[PDB]
């Protein structure tokens, strides 16, 4: 059937133009919206605006539960670690379209496939089995390994509903009615300000909010944080739903991370649970969110695991609060007299109250620091009175117990002394996913450890 779709993801509507739909069920799409980020279909239920990502051509890949699309290498051993023998998936590689792997669990080890094509268009895993379509290739490995170390059995289940930058379809649909708001209690023990959990009525849907209660923040820098975020779109930065700037107390409400920050949930999590590959995971994803802010021309200065956020499944996001517009290129310098984390602080900042990209890349290095140590605090013991003089002569924090040699050379390309001479976010993130390609990050803490 001609432009028929499939939902992949269960979606409740609420928005009134908006529809809801069932996982599995068929659907005809009439349009799109401005951006495309969202579509209007019609179901046997009815007919509305519905996420265009929740949906999937019938005749597309990712219509099989199997089929995960562009994952990487790490990302896929996260996915398996909470399965059991013969579970799977298939991923694409992002950089070269067309590549795509399988990855499979046996004896709490991944094992990673490639999936060959042969002259005629063929896949094959094993020379000996090809056939025409990926489909066709999996439903043979699912009963036979014949090649493989066991058979897929069991699709590594996508568990996240993909990111929606807002909740409307329509261009900017920003303000929000204040009485659909419910307040409750204060979040962070106030070290993020007045920020509150709520409750947005309409959607019964819980959110985080802002607000600006006299004699707090300033106006023009409240407003300025909410201009700000209306502009940021990715998946690891703290997305913005709504403001009532109508009038006082004027709110910003996003959405709500329910675990809270990263260095609380390091500090308390199983470490069964959360492993190396968990760790690799975490970083990578706010290696992604500052690779975003450095094309988009934007500077944090406050990157710590403490201003990290984290979600379900292990999802975090960079919190987005007091970015500055920068070219990527540029310096911000700090009015004399601004007081800066010490711990996190790049040279240049603290020796001249300069900052760009590469004081943030610094920052990165000392957030891997305490992803890497489970939440320690950063060089212990050390007066906070000679770290400038002991960096000056090139002392580093030592590398964390089990920590990944590559990993630790990361950290210091982060930390070199010329901000010139640090790496750029895009090239942190591409080191992430390329690391462990000859043995898992697994097998390399055990080297560390062993030795
Ligand atoms: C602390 N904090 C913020 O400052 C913002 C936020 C806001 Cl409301 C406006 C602008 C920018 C940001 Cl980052 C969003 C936000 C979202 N979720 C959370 N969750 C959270 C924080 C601390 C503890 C707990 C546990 O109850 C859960 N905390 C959040
Ligand atoms: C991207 C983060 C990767 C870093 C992973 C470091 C894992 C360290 C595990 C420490 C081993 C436990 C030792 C005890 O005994």
């Amino acid at each position: 059937d001609p432009n028929l779709f499939v939902a992949l993801y269960d979606f409740v509507a609420s928005g009134d133009n908006t529809l809801s739909i069932t996982k599995g069920e068929k659907l005809r799409v009439l349009g799109y919206n401005h951006n495309g980020e969202w579509c209007e279909a019609q179901t046997k239920n009815g007919q509305g605006w519905v996420p265009s990502n929740y949906i999937t051509p019938v005749n597309s890949l990712e219509k099989h539960s199997w089929y995960h699309g562009p994952v990487s290498r790490n990302a896929a051993e996260y996915l398996l670690s909470s399965g059991i023998n013969g579970s799977f998936l298939v991923r694409e590689s992002e950089s070269s379209p067309g590549q795509r792997s399988i990855s499979l669990r046996y004896e709490g080890r991944v094992y990673h496939y490639r999936i060959n094509t042969a002259s005629d268009g063929k896949l094959y895993v094993s020379s000996e089995s090809r056939f025409n379509t990926l489909a066709e290739l999996v439903h043979h490995h699912s009963t036979v390994a014949d090649g493989l170390i066991t058979t897929l059995h069991y699709p590594a289940p996508k568990r996240n509903k993909p990111t929606v930058y807002g909740v409307s379809p329509n261009y900017d649909k920003w303000e929000m009615e204040r009485t659909d708001i419910t307040m409750k209690h204060k979040l962070g023990g106030g070290q993020y300000g007045e920020v509150y959990e709520g409750v947005w009525k309409k959607y019964s849907l819980t959110v985080a909010v802002k607000t600006l209660k006299e004699d707090t923040m300033e106006v023009e820098e409240f407003l300025k944080e909410a201009a700000v975020m209306k502009e940021i779109k990715h998946p690891n930065l703290v997305q913005l739903l709504g403001v009532c700037t109508r009038e006082p107390p004027f709110y910003i409400i996003t959405e709500f991370m329910t675990y809270g920050n990263l260095l609380d949930y390091l500090r308390e999590c199983n470490r069964q649970e959360v492993n190396a590959v968990v760790l690799l995971y975490m970083a990578t994803q706010i290696s992604s969110a500052m690779e975003y802010l450095e094309k988009k021309n934007f500077i944090h200065r406050n990157l710590a695991a403490r201003n990290c956020l984290v979600g379900e499944n292990h999802l975090v996001k960079v919190a987005d609060f007091g970015l500055s517009r920068l070219m990527t290129g540029d310096t911000y310098t700090a009015h004399a007299g601004a007081k800066f984390p010490i711990k996190w602080t790049a040279p240049e900042s603290l020796a001249y109250n300069k900052f760009s990209i590469k004081s943030d890349v610094w920052a990165f290095g000392v957030l891997l620091w305490e992803i890497a140590t489970y939440g320690m605090s950063p060089y212990p013991g050390i007066d906070l009175s000679q770290v400038y003089e002991l960096l000056e002569k090139d002392y580093r924090m030592e590398r964390p117990e089990g920590c990944p040699e590559k990993v630790y050379e990361l950290m210091r390309a982060c930390w070199q002394w010329n901000p010139s001479d640090r790496p750029s976010f895009a090239e942190i993130h591409q080191a992430f996913e390329t690391m462990f390609q000859e043995s898992s990050i697994s097998d390399e803490v055990e080297k560390e450890l062993g030795k």
